């Protein structure tokens, strides 16, 4: 068991643990406590012996527009203490939940993802797209922040170093063509952008077919070995990213933007 | 000198040590002792001061359909002792022979490669294809096994992480288009699939031309430096892969499949 | 301040430190002291708190034809002492200046680059091309040398391992199509090959536009994290490359070629 | 520059940034917000161009008895992310990355997270041979914290570290000496940490005469690169792997 | 659960999985299939949810004199892959990856591959000051085995390791002590390994009282990550690089 | 084979390549071209198939007082690249990569870059307990050189290394002993380095009897892999980061 969250649901269907972002009217923008809740759902999936795949699905036109700004609120003895509790803690936890996850993590990209949400997409093992209008945007340079959610490692790993610099330094999107040219997207479903619900069902239908006849413990044993290629780099980056962001928050520049 | 093997021949032509898989009627399926023999041939090439390139060629419609199942046979005090001797020993040795090889390793891909044979293809420095119908298949999830022959490292390195997951988790081939898009194949010769013999000769003809005027010790000096990028990762993966496979063999699941 | 160099100029325009190779009649071939001067200019840019981007531009039909052979000259107690002073010292210094540079390094590729110059291009963060006729050539195998300027790491990182072997082992160029397929070039300006001057101005015009509204310290903070992915590998390669080249120089083979 | 804290003071004397734990009646036990305050002070020292050495000094009979166990959330996970994870990752990182020479004046025992911070210092001086470090994780139902995963095997050896951590035994003075953890024992009475503290500073003043202090920092910058990756990896993994121990509830019970 | 082996017994007592080498008349020399059996026992202990400590004990005057030299193939390479490579990579990996706390009760000397396994244990207790470890690779015409490439410099220092390995000299008790390799010397007569073994278990029982044993395993899991990559790399390279020494024939001659 | 050098001789005796520093009147201080010559001699030894051990011996009261400060460029940077960077990266690399067993006969103190080379040797023997190593970088306005960034913490411990380097203090005999840096102290009078040198060679001759010498090299090849990456990284970074200290001018002033 776990508390209910009106913005994120989950369910289990056979070997699939399915997480669903269900706040399309706000483009599935997520507050700090929602990122924590995502980590807690990954923990549930990770401990469930019948689960082999964790599938993240969303709703409406965006996968997620990223961290919900409105959050702010109004209690802490310093600006540092405040940002350690609100930003550092949450980022280090949810990023670690993705990095360490032992089940096969699949993202169903129904639209654009931005910011920390787009970082989490880049931490997934497999990504499927609704159509060719999807993109990922990491607007750190425009917001006065730095890399988050393991993007320091994942973006050069999955898109190449030179491409990563052009996108990050100048606040440009990783568009569909860049995703395709780097094999980031394993299948494009070519469905209308209004059709996230049908897209999500179609991915699960194909997954049910694809797992027939496989020995699912092999999937997990192979993931365990594959994860060892970059696990150290991801764990180092996570700690450094969250601690180096603090000067940007405490300076105040992101609040201005 | 070395014993003769009716399934694998070798010869030396100038700076080229040429290994030839010559059992096309059985799709060049290899038994454990044949993988060991391949390692022994690599050792011969590696110690020969006149050799600068080790070229692996095959015959018929397949490069190699992988490990020969028929092997089985019928002596060991436990299932563990049996699999240590038959699987662990052989895999750790032939994989190491490829990883450490100091001469430029070139694979002439005359058709599909499967399993451990396809792992060895991914350990080569340069790969040439007969035509666009070649593929590599790593059927570990269908066989109830895990990554072998350094594929834990080589597949993400040469095909990208997300692509590797889609292929390995779901037992899908790395097809020609994926090989091309990742620069895995350096030249496609576009010859008919029946023509492995002519393909093999044509590769060697072009190689004779390409080495004219080069200082061949530079080739080896550059390889020695390039190998240092991933040598530690490959050596770590080899040990872990062979030892982690044992539970899959001892459990018995692969024997069923 | 710094001494003047008739072959290389520099200037500062806002957040841009601009280095210009200005010897088109000799294809911007560089002598040892010119590589050192490039390192000294990078040091100036690196220490200047108003500089966020270091832009390297050239002139005429070549970006740079590489190390200037004529150099030779005619004083050293041994061949080793001579090559330590003339080759090892200079390479280890200029390569380190590129590896450690904290500002965003952008290369404006107005034509082909060869040898050590082409290595430096591969160390830049972002590369823009004048048109599709550019290429990089690393002629080490024809010259009787080995990898230089961090190419041991940069070429497999940015072009893939198998491609790198085909190019380096056989003295073949990394052509435009290979650069494009690996995302090495962030934008091709598609201008006539005679038009380096207009190309250079156009890149700076677009850069002025692209930085509007960005928090430039974020660019540097992100680079600092991204650089940590491969900094150890580059520093190890630099030391090994320069010291392993000595036997090739002292043997005498490169002097013959 | 920074808020006041009744339990921790600081001052600058020439090239020395001196942090002083000043709550000897409670054995200098620290709450979560005090560890955060320590990180903030390290940031001040790190950014101060006149500072070359950061010296951490305490008071009374203990250096620090560790986290103060006396010292709104939608779940237990959310609570422990905010109270344990956040604070540990931040103060540990502040020590790991610190660019000034970090010197600990060990006036008595240190326990737990405080003792982890002592093991992150570059140089340690002891008041006398009664000092020890205790990492009581096995008795509390916790795991390694504050980079001890890396620092203890590095500075005390692997086999020694297992005997001490697995069985909740102290790293005593003799073990510290035999591994060169303590650079000097001042052999002074435990009833006067104030004199000890002053004597260390007096000897530091003498030792820096004639040195080019930027060389000290340049050397530290290179030396730190030997294990910086390992420490950063350990920090993320330690804080996240502890959560199951807190959320289980076992530490609350102990 | 597993076949019987006349030379090696095992039993479980509470949280302790106890492996006992019981062939004192042959100094507990082990054949290839016995090293494989040891790996199989470690796998049993590793998978047993009630086990927290794996204790390796022996008998008589030696812990183990190493590989038993008293103890069908198309080539010499094929033979040595099956007899040496396979067995060494498997038993070494079993030790490297083991998740339970591994304790060695050193009742006398250990030699060769057996002494490599002692250096892979987390904690080592000695019967008395007459124990030593000998790695006679240079005299046998072999190279490092059982992860000694990593473990010996890690636990004894690099310079010491070179003096011992290059010149076929023992790591004696004083060297073990000075490096903290031995956590406790029991100072008991060599004529009674049985009493030593019982005394170690008695003290372990006392030491675990009041501890949360899952913390022991959680801490080991983190500590192991410091050198796990190095050990796995060394294991593959050691076994494969030995082949030229066996296939040359030089060890057969010595 | 190689030019003569009045300050450094060499000879081969069986499996031993013996390098002898022979300028005791100037405490065997070495100029830049002499460090280059040392690298060239190591290359000779490394390529000689009959050589298994490279032994470095000196003369008089000092092993070496370090770089000789008594001992055309368009800039200060160009000058220091040619005179300091080039020479340091080359001789340090020669030591790091050397495939033969490197033994240092420490007849007296070593300072600076010479003392860095001593810390790169595989085995060190001392004439008596008066030897020390001094790395006076903080007093000279320089930083670590010759791989000391890695070797000193590795062989003496991190905390000890900081006390010595930050405060320009010697690594004395007792510190060398306690860390096992010295494999044997010969306890001979300082007035006869020649006898010391001969005695070391006599004992080496005895110790190699019955050994398969290719095993020594095979073992070194594996042992070297533990830290080779760290040493190569440190070498590039040390030489390049020193430049600002030389170009500033601070060392010239000291």
């Amino acid at each position: 068991e776990i508390r209910q969250n009106e913005k994120i649901s989950y369910r289990i269907e056979g070997p699939f643990f399915i997480i669903h972002l269900i706040n399309p009217d706000n483009l599935n923008a997520l507050e700090g406590e929602d990122y924590i809740y995502l980590g807690e759902l990954l923990e549930l999936a990770d401990r469930n012996r019948d689960v082999y795949f964790t599938i993240i699905q969303s709703s409406g036109r965006f996968f997620s527009s990223g961290a919900d700004f409105k959050g702010i609120a109004k209690k802490y003895p310093s600006e540092t203490s405040k940002w350690v509790s609100n930003f550092v803690a949450r980022n280090v936890y949810v990023t670690d939940a993705f990095i360490k996850h032992s089940k096969v993590l699949i993202c169903c990209l129904n639209g654009p993802a931005i910011g920390l949400s787009a970082a989490l997409v880049a931490l997934c093992d497999i990504v499927y797209s609704i159509n060719d209008k999807v993109y990922l945007l990491y607007p750190f340079a425009n917001l006065g922040l730095i890399t988050e959610g393991g993007t320091t490692v994942s973006l050069p790993l999955k898109f190449g170093t030179n491409t990563t610099y052009e996108c990050l330094m100048f606040n440009k999107p990783f568009k569909y063509d860049i995703m395709c040219e780097n094999g980031f997207i394993s299948k494009n479903f070519n469905m209308p952008s209004s059709n996230a619900e049908a897209f999500n069902a179609k991915v699960l239908e194909e997954l049910r077919e694809k797992v027939k006849g496989l020995y699912l413990p092999s999937c997990l044993g192979m993931k365990k070995l594959l994860k060892s290629n970059h696990i150290d780099a991801f764990n180092k980056a996570n700690s450094v990213e969250v601690n180096e962001s603090l000067k940007y928050w405490v300076d105040g520049e992101p609040l201005k933007r």
